[PDB]
């Protein structure tokens, strides 16, 4: 770590005590490992656009050997990836892509397909019918904005299928939770929610079992965190989109390794994607 032997790349989350993130971290800790290279992971406490653009940049100050990061925003992530790299220092985008970028590779979902399943899977779960509120991490980060563009293409073709509200969670359960809540009181017709990133689900099932109605509420939500498991198991939950985070990490620390040492690597990794229902438990 505070020596000079070892190459230092540095992995920058959303958010830094975020459940996914560290399952993220997880994995790139671990690959770091097996390499001998020092993993320092560094973000904001609270997701932020312009700190995580600070967060980059100081990185990039301090001369580490590689770099791995969302293209949260193509806005503003592409000319700081790109003026990072012609600095010499590769980045390797990650959860998030920048794909007009001159970040050397990806490693993530297929953000708009993982929509576009979770759209086929709930027209299938609710044969065409449904009354649909969608609760989103932010509308200004790229991979939310995909899943939200493939989910609404996929139901596009169901006429008894509409979306009646989109609304920004900020990534945590407690806003999940408030806009659910408000979603419910502007709209007692919303029967089913879509939540697009990993505590969305989590917000809205919370709101959902305090009514304890008896005509139920169709949710599809993304990620398998513990709590999502249980709701599912529960039957509360009805399907949840497959990422694999641990992955992501692990593999974007190797592809690193690879391209420190002058090594080709693909430039799009899709991890695996696909929904499940309670059916698909145990894993
Ligand atoms: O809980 C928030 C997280 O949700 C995940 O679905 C997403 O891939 C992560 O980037 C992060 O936004």
């Amino acid at each position: 770590e505070t020596t000079k032997e070892a190459y230092h790349f540095v992995l920058v989350p959303e958010e830094l005590d975020n459940d996914y993130w560290r399952l993220v971290e997880k994995g790139a800790k671990a690959a770091a490992k097996e390499l001998g290279v020092d993993l320092e992971y560094i973000g904001p406490r609270q997701a932020n656009i312009d700190e995580h653009l600070r967060i980059l940049k100081k990185a990039a100050a301090a001369k580490v050997d590689g770099i791995i990061t969302q293209g949260l925003t193509e806005a503003e992530f592409v000319p700081v990836i790109n003026e990072i790299t012609d600095k010499n220092i590769p980045v390797v985008t990650i959860d998030t892509d920048a794909p007009t970028s001159r970040r050397v590779a990806y490693v993530g979902t297929d953000n708009y397909y993982a929509g576009f399943l979770a759209g086929r899977a709930l027209a299938e779960d609710t044969k065409g019918k449904a009354t649909v509120a969608i609760i989103t991490g932010s509308l200004t980060a790229a991979h939310q904005q995909l899943r939200v563009r493939g989910f609404e293409d996929a139901v596009r073709q169901e006429k008894g299928i509409r979306i009646v509200a989109i609304e920004e969670s900020h990534i945590t359960r407690v806003q999940a939770a408030e806009k659910a809540y408000t979603i419910l009181k502007k709209h007692p017709d919303v029967n089913a929610f879509y939540g697009t990133s990993a505590l969305d689900a989590i917000g809205v099932a919370k709101v959902v079992e305090q009514f304890h109605r008896e005509q139920k509420t169709y949710i599809i939500g993304f990620d398998t965190l513990p709590e999502t498991i249980r709701y599912l198991q529960k039957g509360t939950i009805a399907a949840t989109v497959v990422q694999e985070p641990y992955e992501m990490g692990y593999k974007a620390v190797k592809m690193m390794a690879e391209i420190v040492a002058g090594k080709d690597v693909p430039v799009v990794t899709n991890t695996e994607t696909k929904v499940i229902r309670k059916k698909d438990l145990p894993l």
